[PDB]
């Protein structure tokens, strides 16, 4: 509730330049202040991809599988599907670079049952976590807003959620992204895939930006069928909050 | 405490090379792993300036003083020493630019009795906070050695000061000033004054780098009489850990 939101088409601007299909929602202070590009997208759920480690690793601190801050996260050496991942990891570094087996364990680890119960305590989504307990953020069932995501990372920024305040804080530092005196960056990404045909895939960039006393929740979701559009998932809102005299 | 130190006289390099007296304390992994460029500096107590928003905001949190990390610090429009802290402040912000009156209100508000309760439990230097609450960490009086920066900010990072894990956790949030997918630093300058007649000021530099997996603390301090000389605060300690793969 309480979400007051404003469609502004002319931010579709941005989008209509590079021929692509998706929303931004930008709130200034709180959810009582929105505006988007597109009404009907803004509430329309999408596979959370990446973006879902966000929950994951609130959730693996609350149930104790992840320890602590300082857990290290040990590669056992054998091939994981991207050259980033094939490292030990700090949390930080994990989320960072979008570490899928390192959050896969962790899921498998925390289990269906406690998954369900954390998934239900942050209203995340449509809080269905069926189809294997390791992907069900990457390829089933799991479908969450662009609106929802400000709503949850609101919650987060205020230490509102269902969860200690200092496992919020932890995984709140593991997401700044960009740390000046006076501007300060958390976010997320997430890319489900290509799709298939007439089913693209979902690309994804959440967060908040502190500038001075001033906050900003924004998430941005686009269809994608390509791979080569993905920096777009950056661009396009990093236009439009300059052009509001965010980025800055 | 349980700190191994060694000397390594190579590091005197980047300090000769600029006329500059100082020192720097570098520690892979936990202070049972340290290394500095003078053992006898770097155990030397000076004045922390404003590294001591550190301690403070941490107090600040504990006391109840600061309500929490959304805390606001209005400007009230009576000119400040530097315009930069002519504008409202987060807890971040006003650390990040030293906005040392925010701090002195801060400081006054948690008293003498907690203030000295706390600089006991945080075992923070010389712990004098004599010459009046809003005073002590500037000018003389309370004085810390690199050495003792190095622990404190230690026990910060790992949570184990007598102080609630959320409160450090606010700060050390408050002290990021890079951050990078797997590069994250911590960090906070001061800076005295020029000083006088060869009773020169201080400036500092302490915080922490995470890189992958490794962490390294450090401190560093130098002795200066000219305020042009300041960048070295910095540029220094980013040779000597760039020389050592930082």
């Amino acid at each position: 509730g309480m979400h007051s939101i404003t469609e502004n088409t002319s931010w579709n601007k941005e989008f209509s330049a590079e021929a692509v299909n998706g929303v931004f929602v930008l709130c200034k202070s709180s959810s009582k202040s929105c505006a988007t590009n597109d009404l009907a997208r803004a509430s329309k759920e999408y596979l959370p991809a990446s973006t879902f480690k966000i929950p994951n690793a609130i959730i693996g601190l609350e149930t104790g599988v992840i320890k602590n801050e300082h857990q290290v996260f040990k590669w056992d050496g054998k091939p994981r599907a991207m050259k980033q991942w094939e490292r030990d990891l700090t949390l930080r570094g994990a989320i960072q670079v979008s570490a899928v087996p390192v959050f896969q364990q962790i899921a498998r680890e925390v289990g269906e049952v406690r998954m369900q119960k954390y998934l239900k305590k942050f209203s995340y989504g449509n809080q269905n976590i069926s189809g294997g307990i390791d992907k069900f953020w990457l390829e089933d069932q799991l479908r969450i807003s662009a609106v929802n995501q400000v709503e949850f990372l609101e919650s987060l920024y205020l230490n509102k959620l269902s969860a200690s305040k200092e496992n919020q804080l932890i995984v709140k530092e593991a997401l700044v992204t960009e740390a000046a005196p006076e501007y300060l960056v958390h976010s997320k990404t997430g890319f489900s895939g290509v799709g298939t045909e007439s089913n693209p895939g979902v690309a994804w960039w959440v967060g908040w930006v502190e500038k001075e006393t001033e906050v900003y929740f924004f998430a941005f979701n686009m269809d994608i069928d390509n791979e080569s559009k993905l920096p777009l998932r950056k661009s396009i809102p990093t236009k439009i909050m300059e052009s509001e005299g965010i980025i800055g």
